[PDB]
C-alpha cells in the first residue's frame, strides 16, 4: 500500500565518497578499487572557469597536488589522468568498501538515485529522472560537484552520473563515469542552451498503473485510443511520442491490472485535455514522469 | 539550486537491518549493540492477528524459536522480552556496524526517512512526515514490518519509527523504538479510525520560503495578514493553526529572505483561497507540507 518517490539505499555509495582538493578547489570524488574519479574542474580556479584549457591546467599539477581524504584516511596519489571531463587519480590503496559496480551511460527518461555530497560527506539521497534534454532537476549547491547518480541491481551498483554544473536556469548537468557529458554541455562558465524538454510519456503511463494498483482510479474512463491518435495529443502537450517499444515495456503492468496499454493512453489523453479537475493521483496534482515501468514493478512487488 | 524531497543517507541504518523469523512469520529487525528490536506481531500467525493475546503467545516461545539472520551471519539469541509492541531479542554479539544512535519519539508534523526493507534487506529510502493524526503515508507491502524511520544529526542516528501496520485506508501506523504506537492504534487486525488529519502549516510556509530561495516567487503578493486572520483561513482549509512557536522556528528563513512570516502567511492565505491557477511551486501543483523549517535550512545550506 502506498507509492513513494523512492531512492535506492545509498550505503554502498556512501562507502565510496572522498573529498578531493586541488589548490583552493574542493569537491567530491568516487573511490572504487584503487582509482578516485572526480570532475576535472577540481584543477580550476574561478578565473580559469571562463574558458579553461584543461590540458594546460593539468600539466601544472603533480600527483602530490591532489589531496584525497576519506574522513581520517589520507590517500596517496600515485598517478593522474584525464578522461573526457573526469580525472582519474590512481591511489596506492584499493577502497575496502568498494561495492560490486559497473559504469553505465543511461538513456534519457531513465531514473536514478543521487547521493548529494559536500566535502566528501553525504548529505542526502533522492530519486530523479534524466530529462529527455539530458539535464537533471536536482538539488545541488556549490561543493556538490562529484556527487554521483546510480542504480542498484541486487549487489551491483551501476554508476551513471557524476555532477558537474548548474546551468543559469537552475537545472543540472553532468557526465557518465567516463567523463562524457549527457547532452550538449561543456565544463565552462558560459550560458549553454539545454534543448526543448518533453514529458516522459512511458513513465507517466507507468505511474498511472501504479495509481490504479494502489486504488487511485478516478481517471479511468470508458474510452480507448490508438498510438496514432494518442501521439497527436502527445505532440500538442509536449510529451514524448509513444512507441511500440514503450507499449512492450508496459506489458507487465497491463497484465497485472488488466488495463490494456491503449486504454490507459485514453485515460492519459483525457487528463491532458481536461486537467485533473482539482483532484490528485498518488498525492500529486500533476502528471508524474519520474517513475519508469521497471521502478513501478520493483516498488509494487517489494524487490531488495 | 533546486529543492528535492531528500532522505538522509541510509548506510548507517542498512548496517543494522536483520531478518527475524518466528515460526512461519518473517519480518525485519533492527540490530543495535547486542539487541535486536522488531514488531511483537512476529510471534503471531494470521489466525492470531484477529485479537492476539501477546503475553500468552510469547510464553509459548523460547530464545531458540527466534531466528535472526543478517545475510550469512546467524545470531544466537540469549534473551527475549516484550516492551509495549516491540520485542527485544538479546543476542550474544554486538553489531559491529552499530552507529551512534538514540531512540526518540517524534512529534506530529516532524519528518524522517524510512528505509523500506523486506526479509532483512533494504529496498529503498524515502522521506515522509508523521501526519498530525499520527499516521504516515508510506510505501509498504507485506514483509515490510520492522522497517524503521530515522533522522541523522552528524554521526548520530535518531530512530523514531518502526513500521507495524497498514490500516484499511492504505495509510501506515507504527511505533517508537520503545514499542509505543504513534496515535490510537493497536497491533490487531481490526478496522481502526485514524483521526481527522490536517495540513502542517509551518511546513507549507517553510516550503514557500524554499521556493522563494530557489526562484519560484510568483505567489508573493502585496498583502500581509495577522495570526488571527490567517488562522480563520487555516481552520476553513483544514490546516494546523499557526502559533508564535511556529513563527519563531521560521525566523531563520524570514531573516535569510527578508520576507516577514506574516507576509508569507498572506501569500499562503491567497493560495488557499485561490488555488495555484494551473501553476507550480518547486515542481508541485499542490501545497507541500513534508518539509520542516529545519529541513529547508539544512537543504538550502548543504549540511552533511
Ligand atoms: O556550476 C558550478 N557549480 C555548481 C554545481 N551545482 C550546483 C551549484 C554550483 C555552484 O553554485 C561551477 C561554477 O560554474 C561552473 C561552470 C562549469 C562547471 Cl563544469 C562547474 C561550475
Ligand atoms: O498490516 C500488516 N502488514 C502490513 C504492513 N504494511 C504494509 C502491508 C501490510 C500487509 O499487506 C499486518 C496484517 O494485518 C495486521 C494487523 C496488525 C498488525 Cl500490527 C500487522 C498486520
Amino acid at each position: 500500500s502506498g507509492f513513494r518517490k523512492m531512492a535506492f539505499p545509498s550505503g554502498k555509495v556512501e562507502g565510496c565518497m572522498v573529498q578531493v582538493t586541488c589548490g583552493t578547489t574542493t569537491l567530491n570524488g568516487l573511490w572504487l578499487d584503487d582509482v578516485v574519479y572526480c570532475p576535472r574542474h577540481v584543477i580550476c580556479t574561478s578565473e580559469d572557469m571562463l574558458n579553461p584549457n584543461y590540458e594546460d591546467l593539468l600539466i601544472r599539477k603533480s600527483n602530490h597536488n591532489f589531496l584525497v581524504q576519506a574522513g581520517n584516511v589520507q590517500l596517496r596519489v600515485i598517478g593522474h589522468s584525464m578522461q573526457n571531463c573526469v580525472l582519474k587519480l590512481k591511489v596506492d590503496t584499493a577502497n575496502p568498501k568498494t561495492p560490486k559496480y559497473k559504469f553505465v551511460r543511461i538513456q534519457p527518461g531513465q531514473t536514478f538515485s543521487v547521493l548529494a555530497c559536500y566535502n566528501g560527506s553525504p548529505s542526502g539521497v533522492y530519486q530523479c529522472a534524466m530529462r529527455p534534454n539530458f539535464t537533471i532537476k536536482g538539488s545541488f549547491l556549490n561543493g556538490s560537484c562529484g556527487s554521483v547518480g546510480f542504480n542498484i541491481d541486487y549487489d551491483c551498483v551501476s554508476f551513471c552520473y557524476m555532477h558537474h554544473m548548474e546551468l543559469p536556469t537552475g537545472v543540472h548537468a553532468g557526465t557518465d563515469l567516463e567523463g562524457n557529458f549527457y547532452g550538449p554541455f561543456v565544463d565552462r562558465q558560459t550560458a549553454q542552451a539545454a534543448g526543448t524538454d518533453t514529458t516522459i510519456t512511458v513513465n507517466v503511463l507507468a505511474w498511472l498503473y501504479a495509481a490504479v494498483i494502489n486504488g487511485d482510479r478516478w481517471f479511468l474512463n470508458r474510452f480507448t485510443t490508438t498510438l496514432n491518435d494518442f501521439n497527436l495529443v502527445a505532440m500538442k502537450y509536449n510529451y514524448e511520442p509513444l512507441t511500440q517499444d514503450h507499449v512492450d515495456i508496459l506489458g507487465p503492468l497491463s497484465a497485472q491490472t488488466g488495463i490494456a496499454v491503449l486504454d490507459m493512453c485514453a485515460s492519459l489523453k483525457e487528463l491532458l485535455q481536461n486537467g485533473m479537475n482539482g483532484r490528485t493521483i498518488l498525492g500529486s496534482a500533476l502528471l508524474e514522469d519520474e517513475f519508469t515501468p521497471f521502478d513501478v514493478v520493483r516498488q509494487c512487488s517489494g524487490v531488495t
